[PDB]
C-alpha cells in the first residue's frame, strides 16, 4: 500500500495527463511564436514580429482571466466517479461565464487598441488586426473551457484533446497563416494581420475539436443538451468566480507585477536582452513543464478526491512534489549543460551569453524552485477555495521576494551583487522559493478529513 499504489498510479495519473498537456502547451505557445513572430515578423521587415509582441503582451492580460475559467472547470471532481451527472449542466454555466468573461476583456481589448500606450508604427497594424480578429480570441475562452471540461477536466480527466487539436492546432495556423498573413490567394494581408487571423482560423478548429471530441464523446458521453441561464448557480459561477479570481487574479496579475519589476529594472542596458532574452524566452518554456505537472495533478487530485474520497493527498500531491522535482530538476541539470547554445537563444552575437549564461544559471534555479512551487501551489491547492487562500500566500510570495529578491539585485542597490541585474533575478528565486515553501505550509491543512466535503460545502 505504501507507495507501491502511489509510485503506480502516480507513474500512470502523472505522466498520463502529463504528456497531453506537456505538448499541448507547446501547441498554444508553439504555434503561437511560430506563426506568429516568424511569419508576420521576419517577413514584415522586423516591424511585424515585436508588433504582434506587445500586442500579444495584452492577449496575455487576458489568458489570465482565462484560467479564471480553467480552475472553474478543474472542479472535474463532480465526477470522482460521483455525481457522473449534473457536471453536463456545471459547463454550461462555466461557459456561460466564459462569455461573460471574454467581453469584460472585449473592453479591456477594444479599448486598448484603440489607444495603446505609445505610437511608433505598430499600432494600426498589429492592434486592431488583433483588435477583431481578437475578438476572436474571446471565441477561444469558451472553447477554454470545453478545453476546462473535456481536454484539461475530461468527464474524469481523459486530456487526449491536447495533441488533437493541439498538433493539428500549429498546424492549421500556418498553411491558414501563409495564405492571409501573406499566400495572397483569398486575400493577403500584412504580417501581424496573419498572426491575428492565424487565431481566427485557430478556433475555427478549436471549436470543432471541442464540438466534436465533446458532444461526439469517440468514448464516454453523459455529455450535454438543452442548456439556459442562470444567477443563483452563477453565484456558483461566482463559486466558479469565486475561484476564478483566485486563479485569474493570483497567476496572471501576478503576470503584470512580474512585467512590473521586470521592466521596473529594466533599465540596466543591453543587459535587458540579458536577462530578457534568457530568463523569459527559456525559463517561460522551463516553466511550461511544471505548469503540466501542476494540472495533471490538480486534476488526478480533484477526481482522486471525488471518488473513494481516498488519499489521492498522497497519491496527486507528493507524487507531483516528486515527479515535478524529478524534471525541474532534470531540466534544471539539462540546462546547466545546454546554456551556451540556449543562450544563443535569439540568433545574436555574443551578448549576455556568457552573463546570458550567467543568468541560464539563476534560471535552472528557478525552473526547479519554481515547479516546486507549481505543481504544489496551482495544483493540489487548485483543486478547491485553497485556489482562494493559496493566492494570498501566492502574491505574500511575489511582495516579499521582488520588492526584495528585486531589492535584492538592489542589495547590490545595497549590500552587493557579483552582477546586481542577475543578482535580484535570483533576488526573484527568494521569491519561488517563500511560495513553493509557502504552499508546502498550506500542506493539507490537517491533512484532510470530511473536511473536504468542507471543500464540497463550499464548492457544492
Amino acid at each position: 500500500e505504501n507507495s507501491v499504489h502511489r509510485y503506480k498510479k502516480e507513474a500512470s495519473n502523472l505522466i498520463k495527463l502529463a504528456t497531453p498537456v506537456l505538448i499541448a502547451s507547446v501547441a498554444q505557445t508553439g504555434m503561437g511564436f511560430v506563426d506568429t513572430i516568424m511569419a508576420g515578423g521576419v517577413s514584415a521587415i522586423d516591424m511585424a514580429a515585436v508588433s504582434i509582441a506587445a500586442s500579444i503582451w495584452l492577449p496575455s492580460i487576458l489568458f489570465g482571466v482565462g484560467l479564471l475559467m480553467a480552475l472553474v472547470p478543474v472542479v472535474a471532481q463532480l465526477n470522482g466517479a460521483g455525481r457522473q451527472h449534473k457536471i453536463p449542466f456545471e459547463v454550461h454555466q462555466g461557459l456561460i461565464l466564459a462569455l461573460l468573461v471574454s467581453v469584460p476583456i472585449i473592453a479591456v481589448l477594444f479599448q486598448t487598441q484603440f489607444i495603446i500606450r505609445f505610437m511608433d508604427v505598430e499600432e494600426a497594424m498589429a492592434t486592431k488586426t488583433v483588435g477583431y480578429m481578437h475578438a476572436v480570441i474571446f471565441a477561444v475562452p469558451a472553447y477554454l473551457l470545453f478545453q476546462a471540461l473535456r481536454s484539461f477536466t475530461d468527464g474524469m480527466s481523459l486530456t487526449k484533446p491536447a495533441m488533437v487539436i493541439g498538433f493539428i492546432g500549429l498546424l492549421l495556423n500556418i498553411p491558414l497563416n501563409w495564405i492571409f498573413v501573406y499566400g495572397k490567394f483569398g486575400a493577403p494581408e500584412l504580417g501581424g494581420v496573419g498572426c491575428g487571423v492565424a487565431t481566427a482560423i485557430v478556433y475555427w478548429i478549436m471549436l470543432l475539436l471541442l464540438l466534436f471530441y465533446i458532444v461526439t464523446s469517440k468514448r464516454l458521453a453523459h455529455v450535454k443538451v438543452f442548456e439556459t441561464f442562470h444567477k443563483p448557480q452563477p453565484k456558483e459561477l461566482i463559486r466558479l468566480f469565486r475561484l476564478g479570481f483566485p486563479v485569474a487574479a493570483a497567476l496572471f496579475f501576478e503576470v503584470t507585477l512580474f512585467a512590473v519589476v521586470a521592466l521596473l529594472v529594466a533599465p540596466l542596458g543591453s543587459t535587458v536582452v540579458a536577462a530578457h532574452q534568457v530568463a523569459l524566452n527559456f525559463s517561460s518554456l522551463v516553466f511550461m513543464f511544471p505548469m503540466s505537472i501542476g494540472a495533471a495533478v490538480s486534476i488526478r487530485v480533484g477526481h482522486k478526491l471525488g471518488e473513494q474520497d481516498t488519499k489521492g493527498a498522497a497519491i496527486a500531491a507528493n507524487v507531483g512534489l516528486m515527479t515535478g522535482l524529478a524534471t525541474a530538476c532534470i531540466t534544471a541539470l539539462l540546462t546547466v549543460l545546454f546554456r551556451e547554445q540556449i543562450a544563443l537563444l535569439y540568433t545574436e552575437n555574443q551578448v549576455v551569453v556568457a552573463l546570458a549564461m550567467q543568468l541560464l544559471l539563476f534560471a535552472a534555479i528557478y525552473q526547479c524552485m519554481d515547479a516546486v512551487q507549481v505543481v504544489a501551489a496551482g495544483s493540489l491547492r487548485g483543486y478547491k477555495d485553497m485556489t482562494a487562500i493559496f493566492h494570498r500566500t501566492f502574491i505574500s510570495y511575489w511582495v516579499l521576494g521582488l520588492p526584495t529578491g528585486y531589492i535584492l539585485g538592489m542589495t547590490n542597490w545595497l549590500t552587493e551583487q557579483p552582477l546586481g541585474a542577475k543578482g535580484f533575478w535570483l533576488g526573484f528565486i527568494i521569491g519561488l522559493s517563500a511560495a513553493a515553501l509557502m504552499l508546502g505550509q498550506r500542506l493539507y491543512w490537517l491533512q484532510k478529513q470530511s473536511d473536504d466535503v468542507q471543500l464540497h460545502l463550499a464548492a457544492k
